[PDB]
C-alpha cells in the first residue's frame, strides 16, 4: 500500500521525506497527466503509474483490498536494499516490485529542484 511504498523510497534514500520531496514534482509524480516526462527520476513515476494500471488489471488480483493503493504486500528493508518476499500471492508479489523498482529508481536517478513546482508541461 501507499504507506509501504513510502517507506521503500526511504530505505533506498535515507534522509528524504517522500510526501515532501517527491510530491508535486514534474508532471507524472504529483498528479499524473501532463504529457512528456522531464527527468530521469520523473521518467520513472510514469513507469510507476503505468505499473499500477498493469497491476490493477492483472488476472491474479481479485479479492477485497487488492488495488495497488490498498495492497499490503510482503517485503523487507535490510541494511542497504529491500527485497520482496511474497511468493504465494503472485499479485501482491507483482505490486511490491512496482514499488521496489521506482523506490530503487529514484535512488540513483538525479533530483533537480529546477523542476519541483512547474506550471504546465
Amino acid at each position: 500500500n501507499l504507506l509501504q511504498f513510502r517507506k521503500m523510497i526511504k530505505c533506498t534514500i535515507p534522509g528524504i521525506e517522500p510526501l515532501l520531496a517527491f510530491s508535486n514534482y514534474g508532471c507524472y509524480c504529483g498528479k499524473g497527466g501532463s504529457g512528456t516526462p522531464v527527468d530521469e527520476l520523473d521518467r520513472c513515476c510514469q513507469t510507476h503509474d503505468y505499473c499500477y494500471d498493469k497491476a490493477k488489471i492483472h488476472p491474479e488480483c481479485r479479492g477485497i483490498l487488492s488495488g495497488p493503493s490498498f495492497n499490503t504486500y510482503a517485503y523487507d528493508c535490510t541494511d542497504g536494499k529491500l527485497t520482496c518476499n511474497d511468493q504465494k500471492d503472485k499479485c501482491k508479489l507483482f505490486i511490491c516490485n512496482c514499488d521496489r523498482t521506482a523506490a530503487m529508481c529514484f535512488a540513483k536517478a538525479p533530483y533537480k529542484e529546477e523542476n519541483n513546482r512547474i506550471d504546465a508541461s
